[PDB]
C-alpha cells in the first residue's frame, strides 16, 4: 500500500513547508541564490544535522534543488523566498490550529442535516465572527486575500472595461486591494469597499464602509463586485446576499461575480470545494448553479469571461 | 490558462488529502467498500442520513486524489486503497494518529525545535510533556497509537516467520512490544514457548500465553531470555538513548542469547522513509538510520552483527549476538 501511505502522510509536505517559511530564512533563498546549509545553521543558531535532514526531504518533495556546495529553492517554489507572497501567507492559514481543528469536525458535520460549519463546531464561532477576536489570524487571511487580487488584476483590466462604471462597490472586498489595484490604472472614479472591520480602514482614493451584506448592501452604485464571496456561503445565504444587492440596485446597475466557476477538472478546485464545506459550509459551483442563484435573486447572466484555469468573471444584470 | 504556482500550491494544500482520508475513515462507511464493491452514493447517503450533495462532493475529491474510482452505480475503493475498507487496518489507524491534534501541534513547533540552543522535542514544546509520558495521561491517543503499532506487526508477521526460525528459541521477550501483538501472532503459529512483553503500562495487560512486564528499558531489561525483540524501537531514539537500550539488553543477556532489531532502514531513497525521519525528529528527536549506522550502534553497545535479512523495501531484521 505504498500509494495509500503516500496519500495518508501527504500532510507532512504541508508541515515541512510551514516549518521552512516559519524559520524566517526564506529571504536568503531569493532569486534562486545558492545557500550553504552550514553557514545558514551557524548564523541562525540551528542544529546543522537536523536542518540538513529537513533540506534532504525538501529536495525529495521538490521544494529545494541541490546547488554547488548548498541548496536553492526550486523555480516552481521560488514564491517561498518572499515571506509576503500569496503562497507564504497561504501555508500559514493551511496548517493553522484554526484549519486542522475545523478539519477534525468535518466527519461529524457531514452526518448532521442542518449542521453548524465544522469550523463553528471546533471553535464555538463561525469563521468570519472568529476573525473579529483573532487579530493575527485575520491579518494573515486578509493579506492572503489581497495577494490573490494581485495575481489576476492584470488579466482582469484587459477582459472587462471598468472605465464604463463611475460608482463601484467592492462587496466583501476586505483590505480593498482589488479597488486599490484598479485605482492605479483607472482614476477619477468613486471606489467604495463593504466589509466587517474592528477598525474601519482609511485611504485617500478608496471609501471603506463597515457593514454586513446580510443586513443591507448600499444603493447608489452602478457596479457591485463580489470577488471570492459566493463560494463562502450555502445556497440560502448566497441568495440572501444577491437579494440584498438586488434591493440596492436600479435597473441599469451591474453585478460582477469574480471567482472559481467549476468546469475544468482540477484538483485545487475539488480540494478548495471541500475546504469551503469545512470552514463555511460553502462550495465551488457550476455555471448553471450560479445561474440558478442569480435567477432566484432576480438577475440574469449577461456574459462570462475566463481569467485563468481557476477564475472566471460572470456579469449579472436586472 | 496561467497555472502560476500550481505545483507549489499542490504541495502547500497536500494536508487536504490527509484530512479528507481521515474524514472518510472516521465516518465508518468503508465497510460498504469491502471486496471492491461498487457503492451507490445516493443509496449510502439515504441509509446514513448524509447530505447527498455534500457527500457526493467528498467522493469526487476522493476520486481525484486516487482513493475512489468510478463504477457503473457510483464509486469503489481503488485496489491501491482497499485497506481503508477494513476500519481496523494499519492504514485506517495510521491516519487517526497522522492528523491527531497531538501531531498537528507538534508540527507547529518543529521550526522552534530546530534552534541549536534548544534541547526539547517539538512535541514537548507543544504539549509540555515528551511523547511517551504524554501517552500515560491520554488514553484515547495511546489506544489509537498502540492499535496502529499492533497492525504494523500483522502486516510483516507472515514474511518475518518465513525469514527467521522463532521455534529454535524457548524464552522470548518483546522489548517495547506495547499490546504484545507481535508475540500474539507468533504464538498462533509457534506454541509452548515462554512469551513476555516489556513496556510502560498504567494497567499491566493479562493474557493466557503471553506474560506482560511493566518496566523501563532505560533502567533495566528482564534477564533470562534467549531472544530479545526490538521492533520499531531504535528509530524513536537518539544515538546515546539507542546505545543505552542496547547496553541494558547486553547486561540482561547471557553469551547464548540473541537480539532481533526489526524496523525501517534507509536503503532505497524512499520519500516515506525521509518523511518518517522528519516525523521521528518532531515527535521524539529520533531518526531513521542507514544499515552501517545501525551496525555502528550495535558495535558501540558491544554486540556482533550476525545476520541482516530484508522483510521488504522499508523493513529489515538485524540479528545481534554477544559472541
Ligand atoms: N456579513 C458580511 N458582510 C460583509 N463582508 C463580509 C461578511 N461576511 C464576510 N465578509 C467578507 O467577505 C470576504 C470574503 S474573502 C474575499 C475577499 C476579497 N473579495 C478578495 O477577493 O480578495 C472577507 O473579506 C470577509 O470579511
Ligand atoms: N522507557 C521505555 N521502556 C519500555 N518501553 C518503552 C519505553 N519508552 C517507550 N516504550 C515503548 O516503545 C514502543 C515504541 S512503538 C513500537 C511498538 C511495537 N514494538 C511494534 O513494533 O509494533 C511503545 O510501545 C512504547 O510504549
Ligand atoms: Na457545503
Ligand atoms: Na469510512
Amino acid at each position: 500500500g505504498s500509494m495509500l501511505i503516500d496519500l495518508i502522510t501527504s500532510c507532512r509536505k504541508s508541515t515541512v513547508i510551514y516549518a521552512f517559511v516559519d524559520m524566517g530564512l526564506s529571504v536568503h533563498f531569493k532569486d534562486g541564490a545558492c545557500v550553504n546549509i552550514s553557514e545558514l545553521a551557524s548564523q541562525y543558531g540551528l542544529d546543522h544535522s537536523r536542518f540538513s535532514r529537513l533540506c534532504e526531504y525538501l529536495i525529495k518533495i521538490g521544494v529545494l534543488v541541490s546547488c554547488n556546495e548548498g541548496v536553492a529553492l526550486s523555480e516552481e517554489c521560488s514564491a517561498l523566498a518572499d515571506p509576503e507572497s500569496m503562497e507564504s501567507l497561504m501555508i500559514r492559514c493551511e496548517v493553522s490550529p484554526e484549519y486542522w481543528k475545523a478539519w477534525s469536525m468535518y466527519s461529524k458535520s457531514l452526518y448532521e442535516n442542518n449542521s453548524k460549519t465544522a469550523f463553528e463546531i471546533a471553535h464555538g464561532k463561525p469563521f468570519f465572527e472568529y476573525l473579529d477576536h483573532h487579530e493575527l489570524f485575520r491579518s494573515n487571511f486578509d493579506s492572503f486575500m489581497s495577494k490573490n487580487s494581485d495575481k489576476i488584476i492584470e488579466k482582469l483590466l484587459d477582459i472587462y472595461d471598468f472605465s464604463q462604471h463611475n460608482r463601484i462597490l467592492d462587496v466583501g472586498g476586505g483590505e480593498g486591494n482589488l479597488l486599490i489595484r484598479i485605482n492605479e490604472k483607472i482614476k477619477g472614479k468613486h471606489y467604495a469597499v463593504l466589509d466587517r472591520y474592528n477598525e474601519t480602514p482609511v485611504l485617500e482614493d478608496i471609501e471603506f464602509i463597515n457593514g454586513d451584506f446580510f443586513k443591507l448592501v448600499p444603493s447608489g452604485y452602478d457596479l457591485y463586485i463580489l470577488k471570492n464571496v459566493i463560494h463562502n456561503w450555502s445556497d440560502s445565504n448566497a441568495i440572501l446576499i444577491l437579494e440584498n444587492c438586488r434591493k440596492a440596485m436600479d435597473d441599469n446597475a451591474t453585478i460582477l461575480l469574480i471567482g472559481t466557476v467549476k468546469k475544468l477538472k482540477l484538483e485545487i478546485i475539488d480540494s478548495t470545494d471541500i475546504l469551503m464545506d469545512v470552514l463555511l459550509l460553502g462550495k465551488e459551483r457550476y455555471l448553471n448553479e450560479l445561474e440558478d442563484l442569480a435567477h432566484q435573486a432576480g438577475f440574469v447572466v449577461k456574459d462570462i469571461k475566463e481569467i485563468n484555469e481557476k477564475y472566471s468573471i460572470i456579469e449579472l444584470g436586472v
